[PDB]
DNA sequence: AAAAAAAAAAAAAAAAAAAAAAAAAAAAAAAAAAAAAAA
């Protein structure tokens, strides 16, 4: 809202629920995505293959 | 005319900034165990 851009609430609440799903702060880095419980090929496709 | 030493050609060889997590070392209070004084 500083730049006057409007994004719908669902697309923001989905991200806010993705980060707070595990009970702590799951950042969107290589330290939060690669520390999840997903598959090996999914995690190696992003960073630190 | 046959045998040996030095020079030159051919072939193999080795020489940038940011940010987060983990490891480490000095410190520091706490707690359990051992030695000494007194009743």
């Amino acid at each position: 809202q500083f730049y006057g851009l409007y994004v719908n609430y669902r697309h923001l609440a989905l991200l806010c629920d993705v980060m707070t799903a595990k009970g702590h702060l799951m950042a969107i880095t290589r330290h939060g995505i690669n520390r999840q419980d997903t598959g090996a090929l999914m995690r190696c496709s992003f960073e630190e293959t």
